[PDB]
């Protein structure tokens, strides 16, 4: 539908991003981090896609911050921001990583220098693996290695990853072709480790999935809320921390995930400890070139 | 349409996946067995969905004789055979590692056991990452890298591989969801070399892919050959060697590649020259089970 909401969340994203890096100084504790961005988001026209990703060295993605986390920044630290922004649900997926309170380095250079390559080639006509393979060697041939099972994503409204993926190799046989209209959301994770990631508790951010009549009262409750006022967005605990006791709130999401109305995101951490450094833009598939929501 | 096709393209591929079996006896040229393969295929009631794949060791794929390979199978080789067939479009793509003269392995194990574990959990209803990661659990828990770059894939009715593929390896955002009525080809390779495949010339298996008015004369009247006789399905070069010589054949199909007519696909090689066993079935995911055409 409107190219201008696609453009106003990449906007505001935008903003938000820029202003995260510059938050980003030592000692700060992330949980301030987040709210920040949030309410920046929020006050600048828009409503987050996912609860902002503030995640340090070995820890890929899927992390964010929690009523509790005393966690604050390091000087040296790989802080990756991943945030998005979504207008009436048309989202702005961008990401950057950052060494607190230094310059970027070689691992840095390479997922970037690589996002940016997968740019220049994307235009409507084009095979995925083309992106894929050129992410893939930009980070090689600087002796890092990408994430295999971390990568690119289609972006529908009000689907996250709908599906169609971008991977940070050439898998010979990825032949989705992109056509004009297409939103993707590029983004190149590398590593000095073993070049994949691990699910490791707890769980953080939590997906809406389906109905499940559930017997607990409670639950029950907490779901429908959920669904109201989240969506098919994914959210936080962090969000439900204070609508209800810390440990009653637990429960209700178990019992909500054991029913599978609701899937749990945990943190994904690279298999070999590995720095992860990882940079990400949102693209609009046009006929000889992309328009970048989030440049 | 008719399942019944897609179980007839099933029942002809597994009989002569079955004899193939048989004829892969020491010093067995390789171009004999997959002219027999295909022309049984054929007297069986139909037409190859792609060339025969006849791919050993380190070669993982995409590998087919052509009117000249002199190569002959040899005791302890880990040949794969990968056969298609297609009734009216509805392929059957199953395959299978066969130790030359030998008996099965702890390699082949892990791709067969690998294979089966994805099928016991298709069903309508779950989502890609549970077949992946099912497939890597069987293939690493016995110590074997699992391929990242080739995978199972989505068919379609004259299209063998139609966008959502089916990793060997877990990446939480594969999220596709089997639907009912869904036709896939679960195919997990294995290895023990580092788990990745690069192309390495030469190019034999090639495929249509679009109409580019060309220059010169004899690839155009190639071009509609292979328009009317192949299609959207993929050919090998083994295939048309007779209707022309060598020289003017080339460069027909080479000016159509230019042409951005047909796609080539050459050979697929693991990486640090790594075994490669490998086992695939295509399914239907029904409700509550699978049917597996090529039982
Ligand atoms: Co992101
Ligand atoms: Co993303
Ligand atoms: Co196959
Ligand atoms: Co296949």
């Amino acid at each position: 539908m409107d190219t201008e909401k696609l453009m106003k969340a990449g906007e505001i994203a935008k903003k938000v991003r820029e202003k995260a890096i510059k938050l980003a100084r030592p000692g700060m504790l992330l949980l301030e981090l987040a709210e920040s961005i949030e309410k920046m988001i929020m006050e600048l026209g828009g409503k987050p896609a996912f609860p902002v990703n503030l995640s340090i060295n070995e820890i890929a993605a899927h992390y964010t911050p929690y009523k509790g986390d005393t966690t604050v920044l390091k000087e040296g630290d790989y802080l990756k921001i991943d945030v998005g922004v979504h207008i009436d649900g048309f989202i702005a997926d961008t990401a950057v990583t950052v060494r607190v309170g230094m310059e970027e380095d070689e691992l840095m250079e390479a997922a970037k220098e690589a996002l940016n390559a997968a740019i220049s080639v994307a235009r409507a006509g084009v095979e995925i693996k083309e992106l894929g393979k050129a992410i893939e060697n930009e980070i090689r041939k600087r002796g890092f290695k990408p994430i295999v099972n971390l990568s690119g994503h289609k972006i529908e409204r009000y689907k996250l990853h709908a599906g169609i993926s971008i991977p940070n190799i050439y898998r010979p046989h990825d032949n989705y072709v992109l056509k004009e209209g297409d939103v993707f959301a590029i983004e190149p994770f590398a590593t000095i480790g073993a070049g994949q990631v691990i699910e490791v508790p707890p769980t953080l951010i939590y997906m809406y999935v389906r109905d499940v009549p559930v017997r607990v009262a409670q639950a029950r409750f907490l779901l429908a809320k959920i669904k109201r006022e989240y969506g098919t967005l994914p959210f936080a605990y962090r969000w439900l921390q204070n609508d209800m006791p810390e440990g009653q709130l637990k429960l209700a999401l178990k019992t909500l995930e054991k029913a599978g109305a609701i899937y749990g995101y945990p943190v994904l951490k690279e298999i070999r400890n590995g720095i992860v450094a990882q940079f990400e833009h949102t693209i609009i598939v046009e006929k000889d070139s992309v328009i970048v929501t989030t440049e």
